[PDB]
């Protein structure tokens, strides 16, 4: 379940257009979703995702 | 729990603006927060975080 949760989050960032991620209001909410799942994710493989 | 503490610290440094880290007063407190948790962290993958 933890693995599935991690991939479910990562898909959202993977399926966003560059213009959206550039705007610093979409990414605020997008990374607030990962700050509310607590440690039910893999917080070491979902940190430098957006930028990457 | 130790792993959780490590990730929780690393997130703070990873979610800071470059201008904030450049100013040598924010990073003082930021790296003082890792000198009070003692050996309850991973002090090997935690020292050269601000510079990276």
């Amino acid at each position: 379940q933890r693995e599935a949760n991690t991939q479910s989050y990562l898909d959202q960032v993977a399926a966003s257009t560059l213009e959206q991620l550039s705007n610093a209001d979409y990414r605020s909410g997008l990374e607030a979703q990962r700050d509310a799942m607590g440690m039910n994710l893999d917080r070491a493989a979902t940190r430098d995702a957006i930028t990457k």
